[PDB]
């Protein structure tokens, strides 16, 4: 049993994808504690239109005011399971909606979406069915774990710079003012919880959300949300073309899933300064590669993802939170499956399983 990943198998019409609704949200504070409210949400606050072009120093505060998340901690789905536990009765969609849903993080779905074009990084997804519901939780691959432990100084600082850019672009209160003098603490996160459906696969997933734009004409989430990105300044048309083809595909996939309609990008020069901003509407990103022989195709992304969901659903027949079907994929190969029980792959915690059982 395996699943091919070549884009030519998936090039048909765009599949059904339900307009996403936000079911709720949660926050993680500076100590990585869960709170079932929006306390971590920040508000889009771009530089005044009448003032100077941005000149954000993305290195300011590195590493002295940097409080990085401890990446050795395996959170898996735990934060999302807690939200689900705390909202299990008052869920949308009617009786047994959760039982026919697939539950995962937005970022796991993003990786599925980009799989047909991905040439470098493989993945592993653990799958457990429990009370009908299919749960998907990423497993760090061996190469990804070594690459992580040996992360160049450069990539460590780039990651800080992405977060620092958000600090320059966001305020703690609507219409408030940004505060770059503060600490960059990546334990802090605001997460949106959404309902969608791909083909006939109902979806419940959560994703980190950078800010809410109080100037957006539609105030209903997720339409009022904005995604913040940084990227190298580009000069030649070849450089923009490469950007469109590789980077935009990932930006698209990440923001398309939860219905986040705009990505705001800060382009940074080699000295670490953002000295321009560009807005990319999620629904127009594909326009940049529509008639490009080397471009990507949203239909391919979504049809492969729908096909992977059908594959997972039909492969994972046993209802058992301690059993795991591990889906493995490396560039140039098909998705394959192995089966495992209990430690280390089993990822549904007892505090979830026991409460859901009662
Ligand atoms: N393989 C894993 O263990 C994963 C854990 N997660 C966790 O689950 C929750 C949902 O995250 P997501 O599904 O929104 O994740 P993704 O879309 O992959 O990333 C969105 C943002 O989440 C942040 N983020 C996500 N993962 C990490 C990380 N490992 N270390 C530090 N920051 C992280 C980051 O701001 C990133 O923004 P950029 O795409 O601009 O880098 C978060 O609390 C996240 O920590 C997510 C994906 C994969
Ligand atoms: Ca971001």
């Amino acid at each position: 049993p395996s699943l091919r990943t070549q884009p030519s198998l998936y090039s048909g019409p765009f599949p059904f994808y339900r307009r996403p609704s936000e079911l709720g949200c949660f926050s993680l504070d500076a100590q990585r504690q869960y709170h079932g409210d929006a306390r971590a949400l920040r508000y889009y606050s771009p530089p005044p239109i009448n003032g100077p072009g941005p000149d954000f120093d993305l290195r300011d505060g590195y590493p002295d005011r940097y409080q990085p998340r401890d990446e050795e901690v395996q959170e898996r789905l735990d934060h999302l399971l807690r939200w689900v536990l705390e909202h299990r009765n008052q869920l949308e969609g009617g009786p047994g909606w959760l039982a026919g849903a697939t539950v995962t993080w937005r970022g796991h779905l993003t990786k599925l979406l980009t799989t047909p074009y991905e040439r470098q990084e493989g993945w592993q997804l653990a799958a457990s069915r429990f009370q009908g519901t299919l749960y998907l939780s990423e497993v760090e691959t061996p190469a990804a774990r070594a690459q992580r432990l040996a992360r160049p100084p450069l990539l460590r600082e780039l990651m800080y710079m992405g977060y620092k850019f958000e600090q320059y672009m966001c305020a703690d209160k609507p219409g408030g003012s940004p505060d770059p003098s503060g600490e960059v603490n990546t334990n802090v996160a605001y997460c949106s919880v959404l309902r969608s459906r791909l083909g006939n696969h109902p979806l419940l997933f959560s994703g980190e959300v950078d800010c809410l734009n109080p100037q957006a004409p539609c105030t209903q989430p997720p339409s009022c949300y904005v995604e913040l990105k940084t990227s190298k300044e580009m000069h030649s048309p070849g450089q923009w073309r490469s950007f469109y083809r590789h980077k935009l595909l990932k930006w698209w996939a990440q923001s398309f899933l939860p219905g986040v309609p705009h990505v705001v990008a800060g382009f940074r020069n080699p000295e670490g300064f953002v000295c321009s901003l560009k807005t990319f509407p999620t629904m127009e990103m594909f326009e940049n590669v529509r008639n490009d022989r080397e471009g990507w195709n949203p239909s391919v992304c979504m049809n492969f993802c729908a096909a992977f969901l059908s594959f997972a659903q039909s492969t994972v027949v046993q209802d058992d939170p301690r059993l795991v079907h591990l889906f493995s994929w490396e560039p140039g190969g098909p998705v394959t499956v192995s089966v495992h029980r209990d430690a280390p792959y089993a990822f549904l915690p007892s505090w979830y399983v026991e409460t859901m059982t009662q």
